[PDB]
């Protein structure tokens, strides 16, 4: 994916919730690698990730309205890189 384009759309749609890989609303289920290997559905993948930004869960919102796929994909790729590089 664009991560550039990626930091963009986490900037302006998932940092309010996210900022800095963390969880405000659900503390411990962060962005950070570990947490991602613990608590995201499929685990610690691109492909998790745009499940979860797609569809929603619980207290996070779908995003499926608001964001095309490649805007999806791109954010779940700068999601990805930033957890490996521990935010
Ligand atoms: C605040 C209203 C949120 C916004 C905006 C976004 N997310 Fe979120 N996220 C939020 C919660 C409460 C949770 C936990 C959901 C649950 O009950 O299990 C999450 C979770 C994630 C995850 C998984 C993290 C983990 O399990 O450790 C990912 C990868 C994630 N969220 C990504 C993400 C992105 C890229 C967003 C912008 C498009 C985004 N979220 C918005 C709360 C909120
Ligand atoms: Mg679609």
């Amino acid at each position: 994916g664009d991560v550039g384009a990626g930091e963009q759309i986490f900037n302006a749609n998932c940092a309010a919730c996210h900022a800095g890989g963390q969880n405000v609303i659900m503390p411990e289920k962060t962005l950070e690698k570990e947490a991602l290997d613990q608590y995201l559905a499929g685990g610690r993948t691109e492909k998790s990730i745009i499940s979860q930004v797609t569809g929603g869960k619980n207290a996070m919102p779908a995003f499926g309205g608001r964001l095309s796929d490649e805007e999806i994909a791109n954010v779940a790729a700068y999601v990805l890189a930033s957890a490996e590089a521990g935010w």
